[PDB]
Order: structure tokens, then sequence, then C-alpha cells
């Protein structure tokens, strides 16, 4: 059972047993690959040229061929965006980003003020799906039970539809 | 063949042994490195920005630095596209996004009209490329060779491709 | 050490073993599910609209349905760039591709230039923190080392330049 026997009797498939030895091999190019994949993304750049940026639904190709070149030009965008217009800046730009992801810490909250408003306007459209089909199968029994099934759902939901600001209390709480 | 000693031989290697029992487990964690791709397609708008316009030929690090605040946005762009117009419109997302494409797919077959036209098209060029050689070739026997050459090649061509409208008469034939 | 009485008894565990003998087959399923990853990189040309003009920070979402239909548009820029509106290119095209790189080839070298101009500023960039910093601390002394520390220093590097233009003399004398 396995060992020896199996791995040996395996090198008669000498083609197959090449990709069973390799792979470890192949395994890191596969990981690679998705890394090559954010170069990618570059790609999609060429592609909104070529199909133009709304969807996909001619002149592009000879400038595309250029993309080649695009080792030249590719010094040029990216130069001027560590250092900016000014020397000495360089080493200092690093520390700037530091700067934007503190700010952002205190207007982040908006994260929680439309989920809470975005969940809330769902619920009332269930209710209002609930209040057509209870209201009027309702009025089978009569002494207008109908008008029971609209207080309850109108009273949940609308109580609850205009809370209080929740993110400007929090956002000064919080920083 | 593979060994017994092999495996314990590695353990005399310092600690190579050390790539092959962690890589195994690593490569699990390639497969997520995956699925963290598809949040690099916003990415690929921030490089559109940062590429200037065409294919690959500054500040853009500060504003593709923008790209943090993309959490409070991130409720607005996903909150207008569910239900989006009246309010109604998330349940009825669903049915909506099924009934476009039985409407959609009915034109969606234009894809046969430009292949329809691919061979179309490259079948002329032969002619222009095969009718000129031929017929310069054909003279050097002597005088009649022009007619048949010219008129064969053309003839094909010629009765092969003269109506439009593939799918217009492909389509609503199918009924 | 190991043996194949020792594999052999881990087949009680049908379980995880599926995983530990078919993660290689696992692996090239996961290359499958990246190269399907591609794909979403026209999901970026759909952001643009989709998701907002910058990065992350309208009604197009029914067009969004429309990219299934893209199978149709997707003819029309990709046909143009072989073939062109032109026609009699197609040929052309296989040729086309070596005259173009062919002669954005001479011209393209200039992303060396860049690099030599771009690394020339980044010493001096060096160079000023140093002597600022070095001279500075050095001024506490009298007898003379402020003018030593200054001259020296922005004597060696500013002398040190030298004017070598790789593509100026691969443009004039590689002809």
């Amino acid at each position: 059972l396995l060992e020896l026997d199996k791995w040996a009797s395996l090198w008669n498939w000498f083609d197959i047993t090449n990709w069973l030895w390799y792979i470890r091999i192949f395994i890191i190019i596969v990981g690679s690959l998705i890394g090559l994949r954010i170069v990618f993304a570059v790609l999609s750049l060429v592609n909104r040229v070529r199909q133009g940026y709304s969807p996909l639904s001619e002149r592009d190709r000879d400038r595309s061929i250029r993309l080649v070149n695009g080792s030249l030009a590719l010094i040029w965008d990216d130069l001027r965006s560590l250092s900016l217009f000014s020397y000495h800046r360089l080493r200092d730009l690093l520390l700037i980003v530091t700067r934007i992801v503190e700010l952002l810490g205190r207007r982040g909250w908006e994260a929680l003020k439309y989920w809470w408003n975005l969940l809330q306007y769902w619920s009332q459209e269930l209710k209002n799906s609930a209040v057509s089909l209870l209201n009027a199968t309702a009025i089978a029994v009569g002494e207008g039970t109908d008008r029971v099934i609209e207080v309850v759902q109108g009273a949940s939901r609308a109580i609850r539809h205009i809370p209080r600001r929740i993110r400007q209390g929090l956002e000064r709480i919080l920083l």
C-alpha cells in the first residue's frame, strides 16, 4: 500500500509524473498569478479605451500598441506623484498618507447613517404590501378589524421612521 | 523513486523542511487572496484617473487616497442601484432584473449580425489579393484566362452574399 | 520514522484526507477561479458609471444588465481594431504590428531618459538633508566649521554633475 510501490509504479506515466512532481513549482506561479492580476487592472483601462467607459453596448488599436512603449511614459505619471511639484517633499510625502486616515476615522461613521435609514425604508415596503392584503382580508370578518392591522403596522414603522442624529452625537463622543 | 530516510533527512537541512510544511498550509490562504481581487476592480477606476486617459501614454496620489473615503460612498452607490427610483422597487428589483433579461435577450442576437459581416468582408479581401496575383500569372500563357479567373472568383463571392437583415429574417422566421 | 502503515491508518479519517489528497486538484480549480476573475476587469468599466467617476467616493444599472448584450457589442470594439473600417487592412494587420513596434522601438528608450534626471534630483534631496543637519550641528563650534562643511559637501556633489545623455548619443550616433 502506498510508498515506493505506489510512487515507483507512477514513473510509467512519465508525462503526468512531471506534472505530479513539478506541481509544487507550478503552485508558486499560480499564487503569483493573482498578484500579476493586480497589474491586469491597467488592462481594464485599455479595455475602457477600446470598448468605451459606458457598458460594452476603432482608433484605440494604434494608440493601444503605444502601451508597449508605455514603459517610457510609465515613469512620467508616477514620478511627479511621490515628490509633487517640489523637492525635499519626497521623504515628507509618505507622512501625508497617515493624515487622511486619521481625519477619515471621524467622518467614516457615514457607514451607520445610511445603514439604519436604508434598512428602515425596506421594512416600510414590507409593511405596505402586508397592509394591502391584511386590510383587504380583515373586511371578510368585519367589526372594522382591518383598521386594527393598519394602526399597529403604522405605529411601529412610523415611530422608528424618524430617529435621533446618532451619527452626529457619536461623532463628537468618539473623537 | 521516493525514499523513507529522505523525509527524515530533510530534518538535517537546518530549516528547508519549514518551506514544505508551511507553504502547503499557505496555499489555502492563497485561495483567499484571489477572492481579495474583487475589491481591486475599484482600483482600476483610480488607475484611469491616474493614467491620464489613453492606455499608459501626480496629484492623483492624494485623490486616489480618497479611495479610502469609499466606505461612506459605498452605501450611496448600492442604495440608488438596489431599489432605484420610487421605493416599492426593492422587491421589484428581483422582478425587473429577471424581466429585463427577456426583453434584452431578443436584441442580443446582434452578436451573429456582425459575425455574418466578419466573414463577408474577409471573403472580399481574399478576392482582392487572390484575383490580383492569379489575374497576372494567368495571362503568361496567352489570352483568354483573364475572363475565367475574374469571373469564377468574383462570381462565387458575389452570389454567396447579397441579402441583409440576417437576424431580422432568422429571429422572426422562428415563429 | 515514516511507513506505509502510518498513511493507511489515516484512511480511517475519511473526511480531512480528501483535502489532503485533492488539494493538488484544488489549486488547479483555484487557477480556473482566478482566470474567471479577469472578467471582473470589465466590472470596473461599469463601476465608472454605476459606482461614480472617481474611485469609490445613476440609472445605468439598467445598462449594467445590457452587459449581457455585451456579446453583441463586443464584436464592435474588437472588429474595428484588427480590420478597421478602411478594410483591406486585415492582411495588413499582421504586417502593421511589426511596423508600429519597429517605428516606436527607436524612441521608446526614453524610459532610460527619465530615470537619469529622476535619480539625479533624488540624490539632490539627500544632499540637502545631510548638509543642513550636519552643518547646523557643527555650527555650535567656532573656528570655521560652517564654511568648510557647506563648501566641501556642496562642491563635491554639485561638481559631480556630468551630462551623459544616453538617449542623445543613441539618437544621433546610432544612425
